[PDB]
């Protein structure tokens, strides 16, 4: 008969056990019952439930009392199962997932795959987050009573929990997204989506009580916003999109155009500024988040080059994160436009992506990645949650398959789109100076707000050296606190500790 393996661990980067297994003990003519009723505490409603376990759970005391008593009963053993715990439960529901009952649905999906012998006697299936993207590794081999199962393996996540929690604390309340990550890696140090649920509910398995309130939530809990919430990045996409006409030679490290706080269609689009910045550059163009330059480098580069461009920095693009639920997006193209809307592409539909606006839309993720892209001077890294496996009680360590490079990594264009970033923070004309108001370590960002309004930040420090980056948005604003303000704690939270 099939001995069911036991679940494989999964840990913060410090080891800490952020899914768990918990032994469950069961009881396995109708005058036997009577006689347990005293020795295991068998209830009126154990028996009717009965109708095999006979008493689940029993409490290690009833164990130990039916354990004494092992003689009177004949062939009834105590049999320690397992289930999956979430010490941390709403903090980690979404980078983490759960495991939920297995249903005669996904029996089919495990019969084509040919692993059903696999899931003989394991009851419990991984159907999001991590627990879905490596349910293969956290599984572990079947065994037979006596040929003892290959337990599943330890995943050691890159994520802080001590962040994790503190992100997830100050994004109460707010539909909101947090992605930090060390960009020298690729390495997710937090993923929070806002709100979130309990992940233990889906464990034991989901009330369609239960289920259809996460479902029909308002604010949408299920949504891992991190990964599967399309925003347009807005502003957040300058700083590529700089890097990417300087590169395309559509513009040089000192291009001045002058603003009116207005741009028409050689049709006019509005500034942030009522009464524009003047004569910019892109340095001071991203310094002070102007949109009529980046509505006008739109224009000249043109949709194709530009789309293109950011395809590069993996808008539209899966990011490649360890995780089964995640969106796309779109990097809109002529292509795509004519065959989605049956219409062709004008002239007024490449000035909103010229600031991450109109059809783009991104993951918070995929703004996370870009941001890492710019920061490692066009060395993509690939998003990852898992820092390390136990393969034979060895630690192997997450190793990058993606060796991909955009342009030159010693062409200056990416210093400059970086420095306008730490101008967006540090210099008096930027963005999100009143932020990071006198940081120990040099911050650069890009502040972003789409179409109330959502509110995005891309940042990483020590801009000197960078060691994280952060992507933040609030869903139609922050709930009280403003995206900047957020990502000045959680940069303090991990720079100041570390
Ligand atoms: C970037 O996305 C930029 N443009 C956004 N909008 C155009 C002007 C009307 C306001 C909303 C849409 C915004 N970047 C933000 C930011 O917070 O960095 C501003 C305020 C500079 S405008």
């Amino acid at each position: 008969v099939p001995i069911a393996p036991s679940r494989g661990m999964i840990f913060d980067r410090n080891g800490t056990p952020l899914a768990l297994n918990r032994t469950i003990y069961q009881l396995e003519l109708s005058a036997t019952l009577n006689a347990l009723r005293p020795i295991v505490d068998l209830t009126d409603d154990d028996i009717a439930n009965f109708e095999i376990a006979v008493k689940t759970p029993l409490t290690e005391v009833q164990v130990a009392r039916f354990a004494v008593n092992q003689f009177r009963f004949p062939g009834i053993e105590v049999k320690g199962y397992q289930r999956r715990f979430y010490p941390y439960g709403s903090a980690l529901t979404h980078v983490i997932g759960y495991v939920s009952k297995i249903n005669d649905k996904d029996v089919e999906r495990l019969d084509k795959e040919g692993i059903l012998p696999n899931y003989a006697a394991t009851h419990d299936i991984g159907k999001l987050g991590i627990e879905r993207y490596y349910e293969s590794t956290l599984h572990g081999k079947t065994g037979y009573e006596e040929q003892p199962p290959q337990a599943g393996k330890d995943i050691y996540l890159t994520l802080d929990l001590s962040l994790q929690i503190y992100i997830e604390k100050l994004l109460s309340g707010s539909r909101a997204a947090v992605v930090v990550t060390d960009p020298r890696t690729g390495g997710i140090l937090a993923l929070v989506s806002n709100p979130s649920y309990d992940p233990n509910l889906f464990v034991d398995g989901i009330s369609n009580k239960d289920y259809q309130g996460l479902l029909n939530d308002t604010n949408r809990p299920l949504i891992n916003r991190a990964t599967q919430g399309v925003y347009p990045p807005a502003s957040t996409v300058k700083p590529y999109i700089a890097v990417s006409a300087l590169s395309a030679g559509v513009i040089t490290k000192n291009t001045s155009l002058f603003d009116p706080g207005w741009w028409q269609l050689p049709k006019r689009y509005r500034d942030w500024k009522k009464w524009g910045h003047g004569r910019l550059n892109v340095t001071k163009a991203l310094e002070e988040s102007a949109d009529t330059f980046f509505y006008q480098v739109a224009y000249d580069m043109g949709i194709d080059r530009l789309s293109s461009w950011m395809s590069k920095f993996g808008y539209g693009e899966y990011t490649g994160i360890d995780l089964s639920e995640e969106r796309a997006g779109l990097m809109p193209t002529r292509e795509w436009k004519q065959k989605r809307h049956k219409k062709p592409w004008y002239q007024g539909d490449t000035i909103p992506v010229g600031i991450g606006q109109g059809y783009w839309t991104a993951t918070p993720i995929q703004m996370a990645k870009s941001l890492m892209t710019l920061i490692n001077d066009g060395t993509v890294k690939t998003p990852h949650l898992l820092q390390s496996t136990r393969i034979d009680g060895v630690l192997v360590p997450y190793k990058q398959e993606d060796s991909t490079q955009i342009g030159s990594i010693n062409s200056g264009y990416w210093e400059i789109a970086k420095d306008g970033m730490y101008g967006v923070a540090n210099r008096p004309n930027g963005t999100g100076r009143k932020f990071f108001e006198g940081t120990p370590y040099k911050a650069a960002a890009k502040s972003g707000t789409a179409q109330r309004d959502h509110k995005l930040m891309v940042a990483f420090a020590p801009y000197e050296n960078p060691t994280v980056s952060v992507a933040i948005i609030l869903e139609n604003g922050g709930a009280g606190p403003a995206v900047g303000t957020i990502t000045r704690q959680i940069l303090d939270h991990i720079l100041l500790g570390d």
